[PDB]
């Protein structure tokens, strides 16, 4: 009996995180949309600058951490 | 008897399972759909700046953990 109460648990959690999934690709969707019509629009070295930036920040944190060995 | 009765067990939640795995399905189902209409509307760069960004994000966080031995 625990284990058919058990699984029947499992059963509803499925169901809801279904209907997440489902209002997450939406926004996904819309996302993807505007961001396409902005770049379609002007250009594209923007997005690499922005990708350069980022990028560089995650890497002086990589490398300010307590616990590494770099080597140059 | 206590073996007949656990096997019972599990094929009652193999068959609540299978319907959780036919609702998962039918959500990816409609997101696959919503996607594959704003992609085909609009571009592709839009979608290689999302993973960029993401993917940065999860490098910052694997080289700042507690337990690594980073080398460059």
């Amino acid at each position: 009996q625990s284990q058919i109460l058990k699984a029947e648990g499992e059963r509803q959690s499925a169901f809801l995180q279904a209907e997440a999934r489902e209002r997450s690709a939406e926004a996904e969707a819309r996302a993807t949309k505007m961001v396409s019509e902005a770049i379609a629009s002007g250009d594209i070295q923007a997005v690499n600058y922005f990708v350069a930036q980022k990028y560089t920040e995650a890497l002086q944190q990589i490398g300010s951490s307590s616990n590494s060995k770099v080597v140059m």
